[PDB]
């Protein structure tokens, strides 16, 4: 689900791709400790 299609205003099939706590909770030193 990289890109999906969408209309844009003017035109249309763009197709377009698709915070400290989130950043760092995947770190690995979070599941160490």
């Amino acid at each position: 689900t990289t890109q999906m299609f969408h209309e844009d205003a003017a035109g249309g099939w763009q197709l377009v791709a698709v915070a400290c706590l989130q950043k760092m909770m995947r770190s690995s030193v979070f599941h160490m400790f």
